[PDB]
DNA sequence: TGTTTTTGAGAAGA
DNA sequence: ATCTTCTCAAAAAC
């Protein structure tokens, strides 16, 4: 179908990052991904 | 010009 | 204003 937005290393990284307190606002710009899709990735509750 | 899988805007939150 | 979740047209790829 269509590629996902991001690989499990891409991930890896985004959810050390998110854990670490990086917004999903910045984290989404960066990566070049769009907010709902972190959120869907990693809900608020998942951290 | 056709199905599939996933994206991303936006809508709505006792 | 922020934050989060959820839907759903449709991009993305073949």
């Amino acid at each position: 179908g269509r590629p996902r937005a991001i690989n499990k290393h891409e991930q890896e990284q985004i959810s050390r990052l998110l854990e670490k307190g990086h917004p999903r606002q910045q984290l989404a710009i960066i990566f070049g991904i769009g907010v709902s899709t972190l959120y869907r990735y990693f809900p608020a509750s998942s951290i």
